[PDB]
């Protein structure tokens, strides 16, 4: 039966989850809740029958595991080294990349971290020169994790910065072509 | 002839300008520029023939003055006290309201200022109990200034907070019904 995601469609943490659900072809509903089993009262929340989860990354990994197939294996947990590189780049996204983007997005879309971001992008350029995707020659949760914040960065007048890092630009365009990513990009709008 | 706004449609500072341009029925174009006459290299920028402006509030006041009519007088500059209350509430928006909203928007849509915002909303509730709009019994630039950040607040799970302040809720619904506001709300999406 269908699973439910609770939170705003355009939130970076909700988009992470909805992107995983689209990649694995799961049936799901997104429910817009107002703050008036989930002990910190956090959003996004996720229901799968009697299971209630929170923490966007934990919810995402549950989706990627539950719906895993031979053709859609985005954690690589049966290959120790591939799974390690998925985990490394998932943590680079959390600790290094999203913090380099986030204040440029905030500044620009709701009134000089550029030099820090250029240093990050140099490393990404080098990695994506050697490999198709961040964890190796396969798409993974590491790449998907980069979608939501980068999508908002691409709405700012700093979007063209990626043109100085041609392998990063090509990797970004590759993720943007994925049908699941296109579907979720379209959902990332305020409610109407 | 048409005027040009340079910047991202969904930016709060661009939406301020585009809302003014819609309210006065001006012909205009929005141009998405990348950072690669305007001495700080700021966005939004605004061109009207040979005139180049920057600073979203200055651009907005220029639009409201240039296109002013008897029926669309949103600064009230011919009435000293009305113009004063427009200015007071424009500065309340900048100094008190947008700072109470902004970190709730940031937190929620890109990972406890609620109690400060509730104190602000108490004052708004009292003001909008006495008057239809913030500056008096007429819509003004003071009200329009509240649209962009509040629109993003209304995408968060804290949207229902306004239900505790029924005059503020009704004032917000009134602005949301304005045809110009509906038009600009629809534009506040990432580029496709």
């Amino acid at each position: 039966a269908p699973v439910k995601v609770f939170g705003p469609a355009m939130s970076t943490n909700v988009a992470r989850v909805t992107l995983c659900l689209e990649e694995v072809g799961a049936e799901y509903e997104v429910v817009n809740i107002d703050f008036n089993r989930n002990p910190f009262g956090q959003i996004p929340a996720f229901q799968d029958g009697d299971l209630l989860l929170w923490e966007s990354r934990a919810i995402s990994k549950y989706v990627l595991r539950k719906y895993k197939t031979d053709e859609v294996d985005l954690l690589r947990e049966s290959n120790l080294e591939e799974a390690a590189m998925v985990d490394v780049w998932t943590e680079v996204d959390a600790h290094t990349y999203n913090p380099a983007l986030s204040p440029i997005v905030y500044q620009c879309l709701f009134n000089e971290s550029l030099e820090k971001l250029k240093k990050v992008l140099e490393v990404y350029e080098a990695r994506l020169s050697k490999h198709s995707y961040l964890a190796g020659d396969f798409v993974s949760f590491a790449d998907l994790n980069h979608f939501p914040y980068t999508f908002y960065f691409m709405a700012t007048p700093h979007a063209a910065l990626f043109d100085s890092y041609p392998h990063v630009k090509a990797w970004w365009d590759r993720l943007m072509a994925r049908p699941a990513v296109k579907k979720i990009a379209a959902t990332m709008v305020p409610p109407k």
